């Protein structure tokens, strides 16, 4: 092929616009996302059932939705949880290899078939059936200041929401902040005093508010002579408050009819009144907008923004719309940093090639190759299914660096034969392609097969490592064949011949380096021939720095993903149980208050009413955004700051409750920093006083007995709060004229809500519910005055039926495939296994009595698996490496010698991670480098490389020695040819890669890791190998003498 | 799958025009082999087998037909519940019938959800808020028994 | 539909509407004051209609 | 006993507006009557599967059927992934019994 | 299949109440392995004999 | 008819909009195919244009 191309140039450049128009026909028709989907398949529930506690709502709707939920292909696990808030979820995991809409749709069927066994008012309210994937775009609030914020959710479900997802590329938007109802509150004084009951009120709801249905007049089956007909319409619904008010609850003979207005008062309402949202101290609208799949976040994004600015043309007075947050500006900032490391990048080859070359002719070449090499790569991610994210875009700039290597390396070969033999360009490009066709070929195949096992990995973490396997391993193919198609037919047309000893009569700067240089390359084959004469020492020396470098890489700690400064922080509150929502509400405004005291702090959005840890009027969480990173460029100005900064501030002013500030990490999937999550479920439903006093016998065991960091040992639930539990006598109540569905009626009509009728509000339905007047159920001493009616009339005070009391219930209950589990969350100090660490807890749990069982949860899943199959990946891929090299180097020793340097590339990473660390220490600052997944891509680049120059010096010296040298020589003489493209292609990575070594902005903490790892490994792996490769090749020449 | 998914849609269509009693029981839809794998035994000589059959249906059978590859449990038995024998010679003597027993049994163990003291729309002033629970229900036999009649 | 006929490039006899062709109906309004006054629930209004 | 604003107001407006961002989604048209009956018809675009649409349509309508009336839920919303055109016409003849 | 219903009900023996055990009398699993062994064992000697 | 009121086709009269814009395309792409064709076979730039 090098010789087929090099004659026909018009072909290659067809090829070429070919790669172009796919490439950039993909780039067009790519989806534009953030993150790709990492996760699993989830499907949620969420259940509603009102005025219920945990242990009801559970045992009635949960448990019973759970135990049909057996058998759906492909679940995983399954955990049901509920709360005192009236709100139930049961959330099935998927397994991996299962579609989400079949999933939800099998998910759907199941609960069709035993949704009539549920309770009236859960089926009246529904049970949805969702799934837990996301694609969070932005956030829209609106504020008004001047009006309630029951009328901007409305006005925002009626003139906003409908507007938006109707937008190109919008995929769902949803509302936070309860609907609008009609609500009736009436007064039970008014009802004993009238006689009459909330049964009363509902029926009267419900028959003076019913939709009429007459027909048609002259319908078809009608008698001979008909000749019109005509549909008849009646209306039968109430719309407005005063003709619900005016609605007869009973009428007697002399009249005196009693209206709803005389013994309750109606009025438009929101229909839970839990939440709240608030945006600076100002009331607020919160609109969430997920990105839709094969959709773009930009465009969407500008859409949006031109959608809103056009809506608030005609808002109201007082109304005003924010966007505090935008996730689609993360792949904005990495697509101009991929269009800035492109630029830099050829600059700093075109001035490499004009200060080593002498010329300007041959720094056209790289650049036309190396932009065709990344539209082929977009034209295959494209092909594939891929999206452009930040891991897409971080695979493209890490692979610039090895695909202009292939074009420095090819023109550097063509320019040498032409100063050496003087030869025109077509027979010095034809003895180079001749010369290093099957090197190309076997570093193309050596690449392939070690970025191949980055694409085999299980989880969410092999999800991350497809992305950058088949985006380099694209692009390095579309850079071999570019290098064997069009590199040589570029360097045979677009150069020159150079006249016989040309070099020496240039004078000049150019002179002067050439001088340098030359002395430099004499005193470096001097050098290594003084290497290859203590062969036994340097040897020595290169096992002791291999043996140090896999010390320092063992040493290191592990982590996924480096926490990143996304612009927020988020804050969680939690008040002592018993908590009404005016201490939150003040807890919240106090936490506003401190929050904008603090200069990087822009917006500040409390939510109250809702938590992550548990949903009730205690808890309550908050978003504190920072401004750009632009006006952040200081010291203490990074999130963590900020995080620190605030918890300090809140330990010191917050009297009630205590609220804590975390800056979110990278995606929650893979998330560190939690430690390891355990679910002890009971077996045989002892209880939940014996689960508990388990779980704080294992808590006990882990903290004291154990080696799990009793700082982090603890449970992570919540705690009994006191409740007021009504005990009732059935032999009192039989002793009466009292029945049971009495003492029933006057519980459900005394504190809980209920949900009678709907009624068109201008166009759209919405509920009728009825509170029973709030005012009353305010004090533990009201349930005890309840008189329940009897046969003839009402007398029992019903503290002779039943005795009211306080005990410790529970707020919050929580099963796991189908038993009941309490979750624990304990960390492993450090320099212990987490191996070992969860066959001690399974140990320990196993130590109690069999009943009693343990799962793991989260992450913790994944770990329990053995960490084999990177053990088993990486060994398949070097023995795939080993029979490349056979196959190219035709025998079985020449490989060894090229397998040897991989050790020196993660030395020289392992120092470099390690010194930053320790430099970062000693000045204050904290060690913010680990073995994550951008410290495997950065050290398999970084053996790529080697690999290859490796491979070249290997391949010069094998086919020197057949021609009558000495090993010794042939080394030499290899590495002396070698040695200025080495030379070249490292200065130009090293320059490309140093951007990326002090990057400080948005996403700065994975660009300095990636950075730090690929330059220090270049770097030392470079130094070490152009001293140690010959001597590699001398010791395997002389230790198996071939056949 | 889309062969199944077609299946309930047409179920649900006439789903509501069933008798009551085999809504109250439910329609199952499977695809599975209509031969068996292997049989699952419990051995014992401390229970009956009706505690056996009640443990495998809470502890064993979702175990089991969660495995992939499973397409179905078929428990040669059933769980446990509360069976009520009547004596129709007893039932003339107090003029009762089924129907009393079935409407006292019915309105003597509902669920009761009583609410929160203290809820959310509530007066300036408020600081305690508590869940009131009821039990309402019965869960043993002489608790059954004790069921009034009248 | 009138100066797409008489224009050349249609023909008449074929341009027509896709409607329904919006008919005459019978609206009953009910007066609960009167239904209330002379002793009439709403749900037997509801029971004769239907 | 609805009329011809109130079944689409209620009913077949808010399945129009929760029905975009399906996949492959061309087109779509809402129709509804006197006689108390909506039809919505999502017209797809090439370069798409029909049972994939079908799934997806049902789980987007089966997550916004929670707002719909009470008696609709009751009745039910029927899909029919079906072409309108014939292609052909049996004719039942005879002379010893009436058309029912 | 077998395999997973064999693990599966040996790690949930640790939880079974004191007095009961388990066991499988009917399994078709053994005749498809022990088929597959002699039909593996009949290869070897062929190419042993070859 | 003015503004507000857009226009919108069915049936196959949409189909007919987008044979409005697909026809210069196709020739362009024909003409573009033959030309880099014939460049590639007989390794010139003047015999695709003649
Ligand atoms: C990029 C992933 C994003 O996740 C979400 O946005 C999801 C969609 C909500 O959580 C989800 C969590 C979930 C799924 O919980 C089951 C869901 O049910 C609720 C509604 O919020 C979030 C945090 C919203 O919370 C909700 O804001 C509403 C205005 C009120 C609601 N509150 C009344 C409850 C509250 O929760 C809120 C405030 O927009 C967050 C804004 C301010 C952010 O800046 C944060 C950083 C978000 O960009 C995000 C976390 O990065
Ligand atoms: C896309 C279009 C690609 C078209 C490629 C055409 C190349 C044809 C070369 C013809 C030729 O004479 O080469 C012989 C060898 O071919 C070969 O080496 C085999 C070429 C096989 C075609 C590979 C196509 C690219 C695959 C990418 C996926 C000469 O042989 P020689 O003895 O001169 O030396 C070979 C050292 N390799
Ligand atoms: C890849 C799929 C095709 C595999 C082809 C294997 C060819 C093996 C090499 C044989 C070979 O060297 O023949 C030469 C290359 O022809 C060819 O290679 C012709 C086929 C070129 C690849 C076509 C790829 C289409 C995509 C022509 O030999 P010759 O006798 O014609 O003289 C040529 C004087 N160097
Ligand atoms: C000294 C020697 C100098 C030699 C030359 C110097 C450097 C030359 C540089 C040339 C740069 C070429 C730039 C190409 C423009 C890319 C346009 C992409 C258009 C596109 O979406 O994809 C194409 C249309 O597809 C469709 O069917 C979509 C329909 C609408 C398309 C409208 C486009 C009309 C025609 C425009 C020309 C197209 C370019 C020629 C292919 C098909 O691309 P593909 O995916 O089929 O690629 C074939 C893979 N095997
Ligand atoms: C080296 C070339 C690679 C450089 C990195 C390019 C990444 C840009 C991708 C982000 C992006 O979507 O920009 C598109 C503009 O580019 C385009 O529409 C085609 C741009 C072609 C770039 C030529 C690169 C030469 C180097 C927007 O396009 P869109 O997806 O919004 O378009 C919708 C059509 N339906
Ligand atoms: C469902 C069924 C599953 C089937 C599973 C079986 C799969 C088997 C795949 C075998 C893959 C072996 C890959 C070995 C690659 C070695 C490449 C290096 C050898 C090489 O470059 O020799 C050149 C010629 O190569 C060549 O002519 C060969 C070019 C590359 C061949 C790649 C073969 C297909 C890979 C896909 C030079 O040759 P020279 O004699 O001029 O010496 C030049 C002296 N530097
Ligand atoms: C004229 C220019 C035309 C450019 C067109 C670009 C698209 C190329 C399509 C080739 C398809 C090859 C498929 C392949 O290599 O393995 C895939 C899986 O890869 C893996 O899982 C491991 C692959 C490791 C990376 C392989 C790098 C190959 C680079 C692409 C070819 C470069 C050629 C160099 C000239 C197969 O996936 P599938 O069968 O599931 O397909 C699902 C489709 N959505
Ligand atoms: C983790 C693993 C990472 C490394 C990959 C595995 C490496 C294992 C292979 C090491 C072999 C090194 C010794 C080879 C050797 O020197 O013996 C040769 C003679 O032996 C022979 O004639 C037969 C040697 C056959 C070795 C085949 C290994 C296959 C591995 C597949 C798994 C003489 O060597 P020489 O240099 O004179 O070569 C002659 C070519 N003319
Ligand atoms: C893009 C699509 C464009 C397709 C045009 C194919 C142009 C082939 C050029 C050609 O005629 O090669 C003849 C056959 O050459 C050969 O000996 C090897 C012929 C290999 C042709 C490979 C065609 C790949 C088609 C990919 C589609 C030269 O004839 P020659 O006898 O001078 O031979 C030269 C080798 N020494
Ligand atoms: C509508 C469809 C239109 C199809 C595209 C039309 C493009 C016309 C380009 C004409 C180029 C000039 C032709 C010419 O004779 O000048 C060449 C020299 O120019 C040069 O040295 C540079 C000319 C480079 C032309 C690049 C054309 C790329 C087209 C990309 C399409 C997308 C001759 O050169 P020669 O080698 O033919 O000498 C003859 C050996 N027989």
């Amino acid at each position: 092929m090098a010789k087929f191309f090099i004659d026909r140039p018009i072909f290659a450049w067809v090829i070429s616009i070919f790669i172009i128009a796919a490439g950039i026909f993909g780039i067009k028709s790519l989806p534009v996302s953030q993150y790709p989907s990492v996760a699993a398949p989830t499907i949620t529930l969420h259940a509603i059932y009102p005025g219920a506690s945990a242990q009801v709502m559970e045992g009635s709707v949960l448990s019973v939705i759970e135990r049909n939920m057996n058998g759906v292909e492909g679940l995983d696990y399954m955990s049901t949880s509920a709360d005192s808030s009236g709100s139930g979820s049961v959330s099935l995991t998927f397994t991996p290899d299962t579609d989400e809409n079949l999933a939800q749709v099998e998910v759907q069927n199941k609960l069709s078939e035993v949704l009539s066994t549920l309770p009236a008012t859960v089926q009246q309210y529904g049970v949805t059936v969702s799934k837990a994937r996301s694609n969070f775009l932005m956030i829209v609030m609106l504020s008004s200041d001047v009006q309630s914020t029951e009328e901007m959710n409305d006005y925002a479900q009626r003139n906003v929401v409908p507007e938006l997802q109707r937008i190109e590329g919008v995929g769902q938007v949803r509302l936070f902040g309860a609907q609008r109802a009609m609500r009736i509150w009436v007064d039970p004084k008014k009802l004993q005093n009238y006689n009459l009951s909330f049964a009363d009120v509902g029926s009267a709801l419900s028959a003076q508010n019913i939709q009429i249905s007459a027909g048609s007049i002259g319908s078809l089956p009608a008698v001979r002579g008909q000749t019109v007909t005509a549909t008849v319409t009646a209306q039968g619904q109430l719309g407005t408050a005063e003709e619900f008010g005016n609605v007869i609850l009973r009428a007697n003979t002399d009249g005196s009819n009693i209206y709803l207005k005389d013994v309750a008062k109606v009025g438009l309402g929101m229909e839970d009144y839990s939440s709240s949202t608030r945006l600076n101290g100002v009331n607020t609208t919160g609109m969430a907008v997920m990105l839709s799949n094969s959709g773009n976040a930009m465009a969407t994004a500008k859409a949006v923004k031109e959608r809103l600015a056009v809506l608030e043309k005609y808002f109201p007075q007082g109304m005003s719309w924010k966007t505090p947050y935008d996730t689609s500006k993360f792949v904005e900032i990495s697509i101009e940093k991929v269009i800035h490391t492109l630029i830099e990048a050829m600059v700093l080859v075109f001035v490499v090639m004009y200060l080593f070359l002498q010329n300007i002719r041959y720094t056209l070449i790289p650049t036309i190759v190396v932009p065709i090499s990344l539209l082929g790569g977009f034209a295959f991610i494209s092909y594939m299914g891929m999206s452009i994210n930040v891991l897409t875009m971080f695979a493209m700039i890490l692979v610039i660096g090895i695909v202009v290597d292939d074009a420095i390396v090819v023109v550097e070969n063509v320019e040498r034969i032409m100063a050496g033999e003087g030869l025109p360009p077509k027979e010095a490009t034809k003895k180079a392609m001749g010369q290093i066709s099957g090197a190309v070929i076997g570093i193309t195949a050596v690449l392939i097969s070690v970025f191949v096992p980055l694409a085999m990995f299980s989880g969410a973490a092999g999800n991350i490592y497809k992305q950058f396997a088949l985006t380099m391993a694209s692009s390095i193919a579309f850079s071999a064949f570019l290098a064997l198609t069009l590199t040589p037919a570029l360097c045979a047309t677009m150069l020159k011949t150079i006249p016989k000893g040309h070099h020496e009569e240039k004078k000049g700067f150019f002179g002067w380096f050439n001088k340098k240089f030359d002395s430099w390359t004499h005193g470096y084959e001097g050098r290594v021939a003084k290497v290859l004469r203590k062969t036994f020492r340097m040897m020595v020396v290169y096992i002791g720095l291999a043996v140090v470098g896999v010390f320092l890489f063992m040493r290191l700690p592990t982590s996924f993903l480096p926490t990143e400064d996304q612009g927020f922080v988020m804050v969680s509150v939690q008040l002592p149980a018993g908590a009404t929502k005016e201490r939150t509400d003040a807890t919240l405004a106090q936490v506003t208050q401190l929050a904008k005291s603090i200069p990087e702090i822009e917006n500040i959005i409390t939510v109250s009413g809702f938590s992550f840890s548990g949903s009730g009027q205690n808890m309550a969480m908050g978003f504190a955004i920072l401004k750009d990173w632009n006006e952040r460029t200081a010291s203490g100005s990074d999130a963590v700051a900020v995080a620190g900064k605030l918890t300090g501030m809140m330990m010191g002013t917050l009297k009630d409750g205590f609220g804590i500030a975390v800056v979110p990490p990278p995606i929650l999937e893979l998330g560190n920093g939690s430690g390891l999550s355990i679910n002890l479920q009971d077996r045989n439903n002892t209880g939940h006083t014996a689960l508990l006093a388990k779980r704080n016998e294992l808590i006990q065991k882990m903290r004291a007995s154990g080696l799990f960091d009793p700082s982090t040992v603890r449970a992570g639930g919540l705690e009994d709060s006191p409740q007021l539990k009504i005990d009732i006598n059935r032999a009192a109540a039989a002793a009466q004229g009292v029945s049971f569905a009495d003492i029933r009626t006057a519980l459900a009509s005394a504190l809980s809500s209920s949900y009678v009728s709907d009624f068109p509000n201008q166009g759209r339905l919405q509920r009728v519910m009825v509170q029973a007047d709030g005012d009353a159920r305010m004090q533990p001493a009201d349930i005890l005055n309840l008189t329940v009616p009897n046969s003839s009339g009402i007398a029992v005070p019903l503290s002779s039926i039943a005795t009211v009391s306080w005990q410790m219930g529970t707020e919050q209950s929580v099963r796991f495939n189908g038993y009941p589990a309490m979750e624990l969350s304990g960390s492993p100090a450090t320099g212990v296994s987490t191996g070992q660490a969860m066959e001690a807890v399974q140990k320990m749990v196993d130590e109690l009595g069999s009943g009693y069982s343990l799962e793991w949860g989260g992450q913790s899943r994944e770990e329990a698996k053995g960490g084999s199959q990177t053990i088993a990946l990486y060994a398949l891929a070097a023995v795939a490496v080993f029979l490349v090299l056979a196959a190219l180097y035709e025998s079985w020793s020449i490989p060894l010698a090229v397998l040897l340097v991989m050790p020196l590339g993660l030395a020289g990473a392992a120092a470099g991670v390690t010194g930053r660390n320790l430099f970062e220490g000693l000045l204050g600052s904290v060690p913010s480098f680990a073995n994550d997944i951008y410290f495997q891509v950065g050290f398999v680049t970084v053996m790529g490389l080697s690999a290859k120059n490796a491979i070249l010096i290997i391949e010069f010296a094998k086919d020197l020695q057949a021609q009558g040298k000495s090993a010794v020589e042939a080394a030499l003489e290899a590495a002396r040819l070698r040695f200025r493209p080495i030379i070249m292609t490292s200065f130009a990575f090293i320059l490309g890669v140093v951007p990326l070594y002090i990057a400080g902005g948005a996403s700065s903490a994975s660009q300095r890791a990636i950075g730090t790892t690929v330059f220090w490994g270049m770097l030392i792996g470079t130094l070490l190998s152009v001293f140690l490769v010959p001597l590699f090749y001398v010791v395997v020449r002389k230790f198996f003498k071939e056949t």
